């Protein structure tokens, strides 16, 4: 995979589109349904704080993790059970990340989740995801939008 320094990936993020197998866990509502706000990282990019909401009845709840770097090139943090994420995609204003959850139950969703310094894809980054979506073994049609109800960063 790429790696990421913090000069790339520090500041404010937003979350464009999520899609993963379990559609539940990224619909409204979903434990995984997560807007960005920020991310920072140190020496190294070792140890990656993600700021995000979830919205929760109207509101926005707020929340961190801490990713720890491994050598494999995946983070890992607890958030509704284990992640291990990774970045499959990078440019200066988007990045697609893997994330492999399991949760408490033991049940195993595969993310692609898109985060952004812009509020959109053009065409052919759509085609791209669409395409990765495939190779990972997500399915298409569980895709969410998430610019249009993202209100927790203005």
């Amino acid at each position: 995979n790429l790696d990421i320094s913090p000069s790339e990936v520090n500041g404010d993020w937003r979350t464009l589109y999520i899609v993963a197998d379990n559609v539940e866990k990224v619909a409204e509502g979903g434990s995984l349904r997560a807007y960005f706000q920020h991310m920072e990282c140190g020496d190294e990019c070792q140890e990656l704080k993600i700021i995000f909401n979830v919205k929760l009845d109207s509101e926005c709840q707020t929340h961190t993790v801490v990713g720890q770097k491994h050598e494999d090139g995946r983070y890992t943090t607890d958030y509704s059970g284990r992640n291990y994420f990774h970045v499959l995609k990078k440019t200066d204003d988007i990045i697609f990340f893997h994330n492999v959850n399991v949760d408490e139950s033991g049940k195993e969703t595969n993310v692609i989740l898109v985060a952004g310094k812009r509020e959109d894809l053009n065409k052919a980054q759509k085609q791209e995801l669409r395409k990765l979506a495939e190779e990972y073994n997500i399915p298409n049609e569980n895709t969410q939008h998430l610019v249009p109800t993202d209100t927790c960063n203005q």
